[PDB]
């Protein structure tokens, strides 16, 4: 009666899911999020197939560690693979968010980075790299995820869509955000001439500032 | 007394033409929506030139197989046949959206398909195909518009919009969606360079994935 | 006591205006309404430099066919001459809108006509011709609008907006909503390819077409 | 009891701040406002890092003439010195607002200037120059943005977005709008054709009416 993950927990994962829509960042499908509990070890995630204004708390769902589901009626998302590798492999990140948006989408199908032609970037890393394509839902597209996101809070996902995460949902929203708009902006001014990139010596400082 | 469209089915009508509109889909020009009634064998279509927060019950037109209107004042709307003539050939579809969006329609008026650079695609086909040409509400329309369909849930109309179809109005309603986004992200792809399409094999295989 | 512009007339100004707005047709900015009286020979405009959220029944002008204001304490539009010129020379015309748009303005920026790549340009001719180039709120510009519109219910003002005229504001909003939609079709197909046009013979039909 | 910044002015900030959100010029990140009292020769600006809508009337942050704060515990906008030193080299400036909009900033990763392919660009000169390169919130940034916008009311920030300044917080506010709108313009021309650049002559007259 307190070994499970929380209440609040699944009313953020809620929240951030309407707001996705509520933004327009995405429509809804596709889209998936997640938070680890790092002293519970258990990841509470979103259900497959429900559209995210119609989610309540019984249907999001806890699993442990390697997968085995210990709360929730409801299919995991397509995707729970995915999520739970990051939190396998890496101690940085508490909170992801998947989703497919517009221009990193774009980037996503010509499977090209976004590299730092607007310094905001510099959220996720100096650049997001795009994941080798493979089949939604599956172990290849997991480990391709996890690979490609290495030294980085985001990767494309090839012919797909986006994959951030963060310390929390807070900040793994705005790293899908503020990805968004720079993939926009990159795409934008590669119609009108050569995108200027900042070098990677000021990368390297601008994550410094981005620490404070 | 129970011989006719229900209520339910009018009522469903007019909350998705509202819906085409608040997700801003289409603004509501040209676009129609139809059910079928397969026990029954009846049409009902949304009314012609009425605009879709300003259709009641009463506007919604019922039409026997061969297009006798046996239900309300108002005329069909203008593309009635359009979608009567994928009643009358395909049983796989009971729930059609005409409508005029965005990115679909610049395709369509390139006359270009949508190729599978996005797999959710799928939901339509591996491709969705252009339609032959043919003057709005005419025969020659709706016969286009049933061979460029044959093999999947939506196809272009050559300067025109999109024709989807689909098991009931709420899929009828994700697959313009879906399509509509995949065109935007085709076309964006497509002003940066060489958009990746996924091949047969891989469409095949996400065709069967969706079922479940 | 009867002998002016009506109330519900200057309501229908008010709304119209507040509509582009809510449509994001256009922000507010340069754009200006009126309605032509034809009994009375009056017309009643927006008046200058007014958000379209804080125009008053008040604030509306009133004018005879010289321009002489006949009631109404505010200026008048700085276009009111653009709108009375359409209003001296064409009887067809009773509702004029202006407005500074996305996709219209910037072909009006290249100085290029919209041809028929998409059929519903119908609502206004077989394609809408750019005026010649003259300084907002003056006798040029009115005059370089007048000739251009000539046999259209739409024409481009060169590196500024759009202008369109109907029977009423109904009709006219339509018209700018309709042919800003083609403008945008016209723009993104041609970042694509060649957008294919509608040949003018089907255009003809097209005008017959629209008429019922 | 009267020497500080007035009540009004920090509400005032508050309700511009929300509005470039609330009409989608920008989401929220790196963007910063303040007003200068010419009389007291106090700033008042937005606080750093809090969103625009969890801004409190006790978030601003007043500031004299050399950056000494005098009012306020939150840190002040990353940006305070860029801001500041407008006020201190200029006296047609009292309202300044940094956006990271979007075809502006497209304009400055592409360090291109906004030429006069649009009038309306009259509200902040012929053209709107861009600032050499600097990291936000740095000396270097203020500078290159003071020297870039000398005779202008508008600068694009290289990598990074827009600075604009007027007399007040409305006219400060459309300034980026009208900008922002004009940006757009100019960049989906290119992307057709050749815009058309209206000439200096004209803008100078545009500039004489604009006065009035
Ligand atoms: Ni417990
Ligand atoms: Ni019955
Ligand atoms: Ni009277
Ligand atoms: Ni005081
Ligand atoms: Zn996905
Ligand atoms: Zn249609
Ligand atoms: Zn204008
Ligand atoms: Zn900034």
């Amino acid at each position: 009666g307190s070994h499970m993950a929380s209440s609040d927990v699944k009313q953020e994962l809620i929240k951030y899911g309407k707001k996705l829509v509520e933004t327009d960042l995405t429509k809804g499908t596709g889209g998936n999020l997640s938070v680890f509990d790092r002293e519970k070890q258990l990841m509470a995630i979103t259900p497959s197939g429900i559209d995210f204004f119609e989610i309540k708390e019984s249907d999001i769902v806890v699993m442990d560690i390697n997968g085995n589901v210990v709360e929730g009626e409801r299919l995991p998302s397509s995707e729970w693979y995915m999520h739970l590798i990051q939190y396998q492999t890496r101690d940085d990140i508490d909170a992801i968010i998947h989703a497919h948006t517009t221009y990193a989408t774009v980037l996503a199908c010509l499977r090209e980075p976004l590299p730092a032609s607007h310094y905001m970037i510099a959220v996720a890393g100096k650049d997001v790299r795009v994941a080798e394509y493979a089949t939604y839902g599956t172990k290849e597209l997991a480990v391709n995820a996890a690979k490609a996101m290495e030294g980085r809070r985001a990767v494309l996902l090839a012919n797909h869509g986006i994959l951030a995460g963060a310390q929390n949902l807070l900040n793994a929203f705005n790293i899908v955000e503020e990805v968004e708009y720079c993939a926009k902006i990159y795409c934008l001014a590669k119609n009108f001439g050569e995108p200027v990139v900042l070098p990677d010596e000021e990368m390297e400082l601008m994550a410094e500032k981005f620490k404070f």
